[PDB]
């Protein structure tokens, strides 16, 4: 690990506090601006749509990417929940209510089996079963993520090569002649202190750079921040044009 | 079918000539400028590298999306081609070679065996087996390209489930917040008339439109036209902003 104390001037630009970090995968080398917060747990919040995503497709909690979820007809704050949604636009939108009944239907006992078998964060389901990675017990630090990842990427977790695919292709964010971006976001409320994250990595002809952020978010204002300062180490360490 | 003369005015701007398909799954409609040369068979050129990726992928001679080539040392016109490839990038680049030993592993018999199951074009594999979709004599119609589209979205093809995943992962063109394209290039010019392909699907949030289009290619000056002109058509449409 190495870290680089000038990309704070990223965060601290937007008058912003928060942690980036990168692993690149040919050399197997890390980088960080804040080692100590690169290692502190959060709630990770809509970023565990991916475990979560992982467990119902291996369970048949959910059979493809093309099985339709229909709305409740409960109005919610947020307009693009209120429709019919897949796996690929309820994770494109975040969409709370469809993962709160994945939960629902994939139960404690399986939840908590499936986390301990990923090794995921601190694999503490403690909490509501179908909010728990909002106002439960879960935490997940960004180098914890960052394992994670590797290990989706490279097919290695305990579930079916299928259900990697399809989750991976639920990640598919960006995508140009230059580089592909699969990730997810997140944001926590419920719990303090209120943050955001992006998680995922970038694919390259030669090589791919995994990376994990977050950042204070004490208002949505500055959600759009996820994604901005990312991007900008990435250009600055050269990852991305 | 329903033809859309209106469309003929984005190949006379550039002193084109050529034809683009559309297919709106939902309704199924088809849309053209040209219900004529939509059902013109043209040699299909670097379009047969997705049949061909599946066939390679299917019979092991392809183990996965990050198996390596290696370059053959033959200095060739086209600098991308003079290095090592994956599936991925072996695509991205268009790289002849690599798919020329894919078919020569192939074989003669299982390569027309395959492209007989998929019910591809003309079916006509005469000529080189390393070859023939660049002077031989197979033929396939913008029509008939949608046609076998539609079925590898749908995982009808008949080949295992996880091979047209992975061919669909090395179709990714283009990725945003609005709409995904999984699409292949092509550029006949062994054979009279030298054309160039583009043939692929956008996806949407609440629906998929097919696309095959090809148009005269005397000169590689013009290859960008491809996918600027199938653009031009599909803001025309509103299918993308
Ligand atoms: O960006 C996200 O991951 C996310 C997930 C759930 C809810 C929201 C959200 C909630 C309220 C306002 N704006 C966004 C964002
Ligand atoms: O764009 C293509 O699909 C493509 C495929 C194979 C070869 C070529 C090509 C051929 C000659 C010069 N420049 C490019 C283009
Ligand atoms: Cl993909």
């Amino acid at each position: 690990w190495q870290e680089n104390k000038s990309w704070n001037a990223h965060f601290t630009e937007h008058k912003s506090q928060g942690v980036v970090v990168l692993w690149n995968e040919n050399k197997q080398q890390g980088f960080t601006n804040n080692l100590k917060r690169a290692n502190q747990a959060f709630l990770p919040a809509s970023t565990f749509k991916i475990p979560n995503s992982l467990i119902a497709l291996d369970l048949g909690v959910v059979k493809d990417e093309h099985q339709v979820f229909k709305w409740d007809g409960q109005t919610r704050d947020i307009a693009t929940w209120n429709r019919d949604h897949n796996l690929i636009t309820a994770m494109k939108y975040s969409v709370v209510p469809v993962y709160q009944e994945f939960a629902r239907q994939i139960g404690e006992a399986r939840m908590s089996k499936m986390l301990h078998a990923f090794d995921y964060g601190n694999e503490d389901i403690s909490g509501n079963v179908d909010s728990f990675w909002l106002d439960g017990g879960i935490r997940i630090s960004a180098t914890e993520q960052i394992s994670f990842l590797r290990k989706l990427y490279h097919n290695k977790l305990h579930v079916s090569e299928r259900s990697q695919r399809i989750v991976k292709q639920a990640m598919l964010t960006e995508a140009n002649g230059d580089y592909i971006i699969r990730a997810k976001t997140g944001y926590s409320t419920r719990i303090e202190p209120k943050i955001g994250w992006w998680v995922g990595w970038v694919e390259l002809d030669d090589n791919v750079w995994f990376f994990a952020m977050n950042m204070d978010m004490p208002t949505s204002d500055g959600l759009g921040l996820r994604q901005a300062i990312t991007k900008e180490v990435l250009k600055q360490e050269k990852i991305i044009p």
